């Protein structure tokens, strides 16, 4: 179960974050550790499409090759805090698993600048028991976490040394699919 009410960044700039571009997960912290594999690739695009706030997600397990995309129209709880009812899609936006009640994630932007971000997410999916997941994002898939985002990790009373990097998984991403999924 999730346990954190993450606080959104003071002064969060929504239009800059939701600009239609891609964010890569470089490091993550799962509070229920073997909730998720130790090795993993994830990325997202976030933007407004025809007036609607959207995210597109990509997950890839580099060992099993398990791959999935999702798209969601995000609902606002407060500035920097969203609820996302997701639908599983192929890379072209064709629906594989439709939106349903109880399949949603929350999404809190704790820190962001033009290049980096720290988010909290709580996933709800059917009758699964899932915990809090923090992710360090960068616009550059190979970027080491810098001082702004690492300080934000500290300010959240987290230890960056506990985060797991995604950099040794040889992750390769279809940025075009993520951008185009925002419209779907
Ligand atoms: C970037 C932020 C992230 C968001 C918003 C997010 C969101 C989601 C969503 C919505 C699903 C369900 C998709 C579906 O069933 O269609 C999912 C599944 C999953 N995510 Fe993430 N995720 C993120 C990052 C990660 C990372 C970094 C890992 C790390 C290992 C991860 C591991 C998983 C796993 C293992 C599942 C499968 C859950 C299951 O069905 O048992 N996610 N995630
Ligand atoms: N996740």
């Amino acid at each position: 179960a999730c346990t954190k009410n993450a606080i959104a960044q003071t002064g969060f700039n929504k239009d800059k974050y939701f600009n239609g571009d891609v964010w890569y997960v470089t490091d993550y912290l799962d509070l229920e550790p073997d909730d998720v594999p130790k090795r993993y690739c994830a990325a997202l695009a976030a933007g407004t499409a025809s007036g609607k706030l959207k995210e597109a997600l990509y997950h890839y397990d580099p060992k099993t090759q398990d791959t999935f995309y999702d798209v969601s129209e995000l609902q606002v709880e407060s500035l920097g805090k969203y609820t996302a009812n997701f639908k599983k899609v192929d890379k072209n936006g064709n629906v594989k698993v439709a939106v349903t009640a109880g399949n949603y994630y929350t999404f809190t932007v704790m820190y962001a600048d033009d290049s980096s971000a720290l988010i909290h997410t709580c996933l709800h999916k059917g009758n699964k028991d899932l915990g809090d997941l923090y992710a360090v994002l960068n616009r550059n898939k190979d970027a080491a976490a810098g001082d702004k985002v690492k300080s934000a990790v500290s300010a959240a009373t987290l230890e960056f040394s506990k985060f797991i990097s995604t950099k040794e998984n040889n992750c390769a991403y279809d940025n075009d699919s993520l951008k185009s999924l925002l419209t779907k």
